[PDB]
């Protein structure tokens, strides 16, 4: 997961870099391994650069951005 070269501040599932950049961020000391993937996906619908649909989430998308918080925690 690197980083997209967007024009826009919004940020869409596979942004997977970005969002987890984002939630990094937010939640410095929460460590992501302990995050369930139901509270992450609402966290993100909330995060303000969101710009997808919540429908639009998989376990890999999730997966993916979880991996990304670990690394950069």
């Amino acid at each position: 997961s690197h980083h997209h070269h967007h024009h826009g501040s919004g940020l869409k599932w596979t942004d997977s870099r970005e969002i987890g950049e984002a939630l990094y961020d937010a939640y410095p000391d929460l460590d992501p391994k302990t995050v369930r993937f139901t509270d992450m996906h609402q966290w993100i619908c909330d995060l303000e650069d969101f710009d997808d649909d919540p429908q639009a989430s998989n376990e890999k998308i999730l997966e993916a951005i979880l991996l990304v918080w670990l690394d950069e925690a």
